[PDB]
C-alpha cells in the first residue's frame, strides 16, 4: 500500500543494480530514479537524449552503481550519483595505428549532482566498482569521457597520455602494456 522510502529501495550506501532492477512493486519506483538520474547526467553533458535509463539497463549487461548518502534528508537518504559500467566490443587502435579487436570493461556513464561535486563521492563510486569488478583503471576503456572525467582520471590514477582513437572511446598507454 505505502510507497517505499529511499532506504527500503536501496539499503546500502553503494547499490549494484542489474538487468533485473532491484508492500507494492518497487520496480516502478526504481525505474523512475534511474530515468531521472539518466536525464540529469545527460543534461550535465550536452547530450541530445539520456544514455542511461531503466529501460536501457534492462536490455544490456551493464552494472549501475548507486551511491546513497544516508545522513542527508533527516536520515531518509539521497542519491548523490551513479556510475554505469559494461563490456563493449571495440576495435581500438594501438600506439602504431593498428586496430585491435578487443572487448574491455568500459565506463559508459558517470554522474554526480552539479552541486555536491568535487566531494569524495565520484572517487568513492569509482573505487567501489574497481574492487567489485576486480580491474585496473588502465585496462578499461572510456566512452567519450568529459574534460572533468579526464581530469578525474589523470589525478586519481595517473592516466595521462591517451592513445589516439577515432571511435570516441578512450584508452591509455597501459591498456596495451
Ligand atoms: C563516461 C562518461 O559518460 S563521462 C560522464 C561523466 N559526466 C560528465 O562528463 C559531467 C561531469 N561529471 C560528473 O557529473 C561526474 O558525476 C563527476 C565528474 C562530478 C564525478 O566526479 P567527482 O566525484 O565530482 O570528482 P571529485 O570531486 O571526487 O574530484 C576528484 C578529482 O578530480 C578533479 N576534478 C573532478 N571534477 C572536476 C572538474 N569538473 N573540473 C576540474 N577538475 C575536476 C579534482 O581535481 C579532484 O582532485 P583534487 O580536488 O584533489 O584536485
Amino acid at each position: 500500500d505505502f510507497p517505499y522510502d529511499l532506504n527500503a529501495l536501496f539499503p546500502e550506501r553503494i547499490s549494484v543494480l542489474d538487468s533485473n532492477l532491484s508492500r507494492p512493486d518497487p520496480l516502478p519506483q526504481v525505474t523512475t530514479v534511474i530515468d531521472e538520474l539518466g536525464k540529469a547526467s545527460s543534461k550535465a553533458q550536452q547530450l541530445p537524449a539520456p544514455i542511461t535509463s531503466a529501460a536501457k539497463l534492462q536490455a544490456n549487461r551493464h552494472h549501475l552503481y548507486l551511491l546513497k548518502d544516508g545522513e542527508q534528508n533527516g536520515g531518509r537518504g539521497v542519491i548523490v550519483g551513479f556510475l554505469k559500467v559494461g563490456y563493449k566490443k571495440l576495435f581500438l587502435l594501438d600506439q602504431r595505428g593498428a586496430h585491435l579487436e578487443t572487448e574491455p570493461l568500459c565506463v559508459l556513464d558517470f554522474y554526480v549532482t552539479e552541486t555536491l561535486q568535487r566531494h569524495g563521492y565520484g572517487s568513492e563510486l569509482f573505487d567501489f566498482m574497481l574492487k567489485h569488478k576486480q580491474v585496473e583503471p588502465a585496462q578499461m576503456a572510456y566512452d567519450r569521457p568529459s574534460p572533468k572525467f579526464l581530469s578525474f582520471l589523470e589525478k586519481r590514477y595517473d592516466l595521462r597520455n591517451s592513445v589516439p582513437q577515432v571511435n570516441n572511446f578512450v584508452v591509455f598507454a597501459g591498456f596495451f602494456q
